Parts: C-alpha cells; structure tokens; sequence
C-alpha cells in the first residue's frame, strides 16, 4: 500500500520495502517513457538530490512523500565512449538524432583511421551508418566498440 507522489503534472508509483532510486526511475520510465539517464529526482520541499545505492526510505522519504522529477530534454548532448582495437577509450559528445555516420567520422578523425576501415558495435550489435544513434539506446558513458575490417 505504500506509494510516492512524483511531481513533474503529478502521478503516484508504488513504494516497496527498501526501494532504490533505480527502481523509482524504472517505474517513472513505465509511466512517461523517459529513460533513467534523463531523470533527476529530489525530495520535495527540501530539494535534496536522491542518490543510488541507499534505500530511498533512508534518504528522507516514506510512504506519501513527494519527489520532484526533472526531465532532461532529449536533444541535450551526451558523452559516450568508443573503445578501439587495443582496448583504449576516448570520449565523444553525440546527439541521439545524429546519424551513426557522424559518429564514424568523429572516430575516424580521433583514431587516425579511415571510416571505410572499421565499423562500430554496441553490446555486440552492429551500428548502421544510416540510422540515428537514438535507435540504439545509448546512455552516458556507455561503450561502443570499434571493429577493424
């Protein structure tokens, strides 16, 4: 029977024993279709930012408490990692609406390689040059792998 009130527009979500921030964000994703990375949650009134790993009930919340949800705009850039053939990483700013081809060009320049000599993969799936990055579910500081031809 416990719940939290989420204030963006307002809705309720169930609050189970020892619920974590990641579970609150999952319930919010199910309600409003916004990924966890675009969500920031704060305790209402005081405005304390909620954190991972510690039960929400131990961050000043209890059943019936209100939390403030801030949604980051979908067009804000995010940083990702591209890992090369030697397992070395570099960080890249991207927009999810950019085509994969644009990321390939960034990587080719920074790795001193030609675009036609490699392809990119995410969690083992190849990235299609013609698709938008947002077709793949990239998140901040996730890893895209280079694959040499």
């Amino acid at each position: 029977g416990g719940y939290l009130k989420v204030k963006m527009n307002e809705f309720q979500v169930p609050m189970r024993d020892s619920m974590l921030l990641s579970e609150l964000k999952q319930l919010i994703t199910q309600k409003i279709q916004v990924p966890a990375f675009r969500q920031r949650l704060l305790v209402q009134g005081s405005n304390e930012v909620l954190q991972d790993g510690v039960p929400l009930a131990h961050q000043g919340l209890r059943s019936g408490s209100e939390v403030v949800l801030v949604v980051q705009s979908c067009d804000r850039p995010l940083s990702i990692l591209v890992r090369n053939d030697r397992g070395n990483n570099r960080a890249y700013e991207v927009q999810l609406t950019q085509k994969v081809a644009r990321l390939k060009e960034q990587v080719a320049e920074r790795e001193s390689t030609n675009v036609d000599q490699f392809w990119l993969s995410f969690q083992g799936q190849p990235l299609d040059d013609e698709k938008q990055l947002g077709e793949y579910d990239l998140t901040p500081h996730c890893t895209v792998q280079m694959n040499l031809r």
